[PDB]
């Protein structure tokens, strides 16, 4: 399903993203909306044959499993179809251990390069939460 803005930030922070590891919610609102456009059911394939899942674009070389990305773990020990969830926890519990795994919110490289060092406050500006 496709979040609207604010009912996304209002999620995140319901499910403990809100300053999690330092990242405030409009972070991971920015980032959501270039990695998915708030649809739960995104998915992008990566050149490597590894496949990205959910609102946060989390990929299977890592993070989940699909059965299909040889020699890649599943850290998150979860199928990735639970990423696709109109339910957000899975997501979000996996996104935990991301941005706790060492480089921040830049594992996420749309965050990076589209998020990072911009009025990222604007994307939870006028949300009731």
């Amino acid at each position: 399903k496709v979040f609207g803005r604010c009912e996304l930030a209002a999620a995140m922070k319901r499910h403990g993203l809100d300053n999690y590891r330092g990242y405030s919610l409009g972070n991971w609102v920015c980032a959501a909306k270039f990695e998915s456009n708030f649809n739960t059911q995104a998915t992008n394939r990566n050149t490597d044959g590894s496949t990205d899942y959910g609102i946060l674009q989390i990929n299977s070389r890592w993070w989940c499993n699909d059965g299909r990305t040889p020699g890649s773990r599943n850290l998150c020990n979860i199928p990735c179809s639970a990423l696709l969830s109109s339910d957000i926890t899975a997501s979000v519990n996996c996104a935990k251990k991301i941005v706790s795994d060492g480089n921040g919110m830049n594992a996420w490289v749309a965050w990076r390069n589209r998020c990072k060092g911009t009025d990222v406050q604007a994307w939870i500006r006028g949300c009731r939460l």
